[PDB]
Order: C-alpha cells, then structure tokens, then sequence
C-alpha cells in the first residue's frame, strides 16, 4: 500500500503575515491499476473544503505521487489549531490520516548575539560572522543574513539543539571574505520566531 | 531467528594513545532450542584471535543476548581496516557477519577559534563561551571544555552540519557563571580529530578588560 507524509508550513510563512503559509499533504507509492486519491482535510476536527490538489505526477518509479495544499490562517497555526489530512484510496481499506499542529509548549523569546570572528582567523581570507540564537521555544524559527539590504549568501545554520534548561539554541554562520569585514561593512542577522515582538528581530554586526 | 548489532568504538578513545578503543559484536534474539553462539572476527579478512567474549546472559523476553568485545589497534581502526563479526547458531542456516569501518574520505584538519561572550549577554546572570570547529573531515570528533585541570558541566555541542565546501563545522556553547569569567577565570575548548596533530588541539579563553 501506499505511505502520506505531513509537512507543516515554513516558520517564516507562518510568522509573516504578508507570506502565505500552507500545510501540504504528499501521498507517495500509489497503484497504476486505481490510482485514485480522495483528499479530507480537517482543522480542529472539523472538515474544510478550500484545499488544492494537484493532478498526479508519475516518478520514475512508475509510482504517482499526489500532493494536496491546504492554506491556513497565520492565527489558527500559532493558536495550535490541529490539521488533519485524510487520504482515501481503492488500495485501501482503512483510509490513512495524518495531523500536524504547531510545536506544544509554552514560548520563550530567543535572545540574539552577534559574535565577530576571532582574531586567529584573521590570518585566512574567508572570515565567520556568528549569530548565536539562543533561549527560545519551541523550535521553528527563522535565521536569515544581509547587509545593506540584501540577503547575504555564504550561511549555513546549525538545527535546534536542546539545551539544558530545557530551552533550544542555534547558531548560524556566515562566511565572507576578509577584505569586506575589514573595510567596516555591516551585517545583520534577521530572526523570526513567535515569541519575539513583531515575530521579528535583527542585530547588527560590523569592525569597529 | 536472531540478530546480530556491531559497535564501532567511540571515537576518543580511538583518537587518545593512552585510552582503550573496542569494537562490539552483540547478539540478541537467542533461541532457548539452542543458546550457543560462537564467534569469528576477522581484521580486514583475516581471522583474529585476541577477542573477548563474556558469558550468556538471559534477558526478560526469554532471549538470551551475548557480546564479544575486540580491542582494536589505534592506527588499524583509523587506516580504514573493515572488521567483520561472524556469528553462528544452529538456529539458523548461513551464519550471520556483520562488518563496519571508520567513514571513507580525504581528512581535513579542523580550525579551532574560540568567542568570547557578546557585550549585550554580559548583562545577564550566566554569559556563553563559544568554540568554533570548522573544516573537518570526517565527522567523528569530540569537543569538550574544560576549567583548571578539570572538565565543565554546562555546555552542549551542536551535530556537525554540512558546509558549502563539503566539510563539516558545528559550534559548542558553555554557560558559565558572569562572575567566574569576570574573576578571569580560564576556560579551554580541546578537540580531538584524526586530522590533527597527536589528534588533539586546546584552544583558551578568558576575559580581555
Ligand atoms: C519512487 O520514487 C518516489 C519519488 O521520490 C524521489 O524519487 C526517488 C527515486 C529518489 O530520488 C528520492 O530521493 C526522491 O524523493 C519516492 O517518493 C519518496 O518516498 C520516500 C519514502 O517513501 C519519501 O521519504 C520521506 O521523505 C520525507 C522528507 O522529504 C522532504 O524533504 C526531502 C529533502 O531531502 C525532499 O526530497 C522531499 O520532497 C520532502 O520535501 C518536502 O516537500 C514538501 C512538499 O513538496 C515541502 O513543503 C517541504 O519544503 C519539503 N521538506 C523538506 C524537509 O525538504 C519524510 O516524509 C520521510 O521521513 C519520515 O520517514 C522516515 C522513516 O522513518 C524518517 O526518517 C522520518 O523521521 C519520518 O518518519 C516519520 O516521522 C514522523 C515522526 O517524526 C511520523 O509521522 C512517522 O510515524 C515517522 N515514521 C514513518 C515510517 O513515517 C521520508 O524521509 C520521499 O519524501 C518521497 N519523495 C518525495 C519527493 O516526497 C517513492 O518512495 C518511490 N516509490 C517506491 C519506493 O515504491
Ligand atoms: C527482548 O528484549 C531484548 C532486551 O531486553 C529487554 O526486555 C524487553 C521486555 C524490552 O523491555 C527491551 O526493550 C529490553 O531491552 C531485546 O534486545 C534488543 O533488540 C532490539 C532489536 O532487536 C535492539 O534494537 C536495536 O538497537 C540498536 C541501537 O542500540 C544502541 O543504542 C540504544 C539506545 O537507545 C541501546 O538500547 C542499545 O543498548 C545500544 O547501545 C549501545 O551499546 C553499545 C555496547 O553496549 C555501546 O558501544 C554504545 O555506546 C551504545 N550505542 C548507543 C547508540 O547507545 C541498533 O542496532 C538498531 O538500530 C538499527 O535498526 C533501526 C531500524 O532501521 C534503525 O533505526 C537503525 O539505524 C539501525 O538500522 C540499521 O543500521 C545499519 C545501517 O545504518 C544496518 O546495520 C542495518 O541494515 C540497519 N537496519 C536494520 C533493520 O538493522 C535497533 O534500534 C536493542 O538494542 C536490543 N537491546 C539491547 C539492550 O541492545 C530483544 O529485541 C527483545 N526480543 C524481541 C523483541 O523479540
């Protein structure tokens, strides 16, 4: 029989009330012989009737793969509004569901350092900008870099790592080369998460 | 029928000269129609004979479940040797080998930098000291800190996370007391990688005024 994954939406969709978060449903492993899919979708337990499904697709497996996109309220996400999908198929007796909701537990505000590079890396020419995000629950959240304006491009971000209050951290790295740093340029790290005011912070970070 | 789980041994211990690293062959799923179960290893293919193996001990199921430890040399887990378990019961056909090695690809040495505190956290109760572990492969590694001889309590290491240069890199945070770094106290962060000279390296920090 066939399997059903349940992605929630992207934290910064539904921590940003101009982008459009959306909970997505893909069944994947279906029939040639009734390759037919019903989708049920349910907030809180009730049914709702606005979700978009796509045609099937065949990989190259020869098996179909069907997504349904759900768009949700920013509001109803983070108030732990449960979603459940419920996917029905002729190779199937008991159709299979899957709810997803926002992390449980109660939210901490992540608290934001921008860490220069160390001064023994200034012999390379590539240096790394820290942004320790830490303090925070739970753990989607959204960690960005820019300067001037624009997103910056050599980052890489650590997940969430349980920390010993309880509490999660991370840090995000972004690399640039050393002439930029030492010239006086700013960076900036942009987090996202519920708990902040604005559901949006930024610090700046640049050679004194 | 039964089933057999090999341990690779933990990387410090590999990493330290003077620690024991061990290589584990555990059984479990015994059978009571018939409970013995022998051992083969073979280092790269060839029978070894300085194994280990501790007696038959029953567990709550009814199983039984039985190990064989391997001391491994240093050098020979880290040139890569496979290790190969080859476990036999009369409660079933073929017997059953298991093999693992330490991760395939080019070493890279880490660069160790160690932060200090932000200026914004130093109004606060407890402040972070941060060691930056970038460059390395493979990923096996060990960071741990250190205060005066002895090791520290309250930190936490991020996984190595995939670089865009194909090496890995992940940072290690300990939470200290603001009074201790203000004292100037120091507090090292010491990393043990097999691309390092004597697979080990210190790095120190400490309040600057
Ligand atoms: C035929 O091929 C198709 C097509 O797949 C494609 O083709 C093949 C040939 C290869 O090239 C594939 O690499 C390629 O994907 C096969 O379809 C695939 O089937 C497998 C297994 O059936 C699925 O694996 C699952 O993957 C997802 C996570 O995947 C996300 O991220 C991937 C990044 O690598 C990305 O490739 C995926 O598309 C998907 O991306 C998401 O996309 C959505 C919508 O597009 C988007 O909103 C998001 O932005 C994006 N998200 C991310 C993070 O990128 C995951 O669902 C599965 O993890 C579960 O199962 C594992 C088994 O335990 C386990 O590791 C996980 O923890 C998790 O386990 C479950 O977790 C929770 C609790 O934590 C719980 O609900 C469950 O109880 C628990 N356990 C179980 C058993 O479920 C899993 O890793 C592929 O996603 C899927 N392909 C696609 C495109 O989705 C097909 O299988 C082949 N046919 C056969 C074999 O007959
Ligand atoms: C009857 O009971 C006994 C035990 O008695 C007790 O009584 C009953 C009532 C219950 O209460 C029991 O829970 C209880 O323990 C049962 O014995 C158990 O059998 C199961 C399954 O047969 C084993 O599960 C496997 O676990 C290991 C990993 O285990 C390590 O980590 C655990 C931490 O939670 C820990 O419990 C283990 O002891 C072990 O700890 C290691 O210890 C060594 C030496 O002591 C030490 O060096 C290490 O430091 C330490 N390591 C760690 C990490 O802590 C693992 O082998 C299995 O995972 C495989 O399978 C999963 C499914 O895919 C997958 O998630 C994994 O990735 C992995 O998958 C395999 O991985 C590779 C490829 O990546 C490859 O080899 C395989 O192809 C791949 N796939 C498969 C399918 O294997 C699995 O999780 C228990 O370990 C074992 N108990 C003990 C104490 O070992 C017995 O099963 C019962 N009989 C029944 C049910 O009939």
């Amino acid at each position: 029989g066939p399997s059903v994954f349940l992605f929630p939406p992207k934290p910064k969709d539904t921590l940003m009330i101009s982008r459009t978060p959306e909970v997505t449903c893909v069944v994947v492993d279906v029939s040639h012989e009734d390759p037919e899919v019903k989708f049920n979708w349910y907030v809180d337990g009730v049914e709702v009737h606005n979700a978009k499904t796509k045609p099937r697709e065949e990989q190259y497996n020869s098996t179909y793969r069907v997504v349904s996109v759900l768009t949700v309220l920013h509001q109803d996400w983070l108030n732990g509004k449960e979603y459940k999908c419920k996917v029905s198929n002729k190779a199937l007796p008991a159709p299979i569901e899957k709810t997803i909701s926002k992390a449980k537990g109660q939210p901490r505000e992540p608290q934001v350092y921008t860490l220069p590079p160390s001064r023994e890396e200034m012999t390379k020419n590539q240096v790394s900008l820290t942004c320790l995000v830490k303090g925070f629950y739970p753990s989607d959240i959204a960690v960005e870099w820019e300067s001037n304006g624009q997103p910056e491009n050599n980052y890489k971000t650590t997940p969430p790592v349980l920390d010993s209050d309880g509490s999660f951290f991370l840090y995000s790295k972004l690399t640039v080369d050393k002439s930029r740093w030492q010239q006086g340029n700013v960076f900036s790290c942009s987090v996202m998460h519920e708990a902040l005011h604005n559901h949006y912070t930024q610090k700046s970070l640049s050679l004194s």
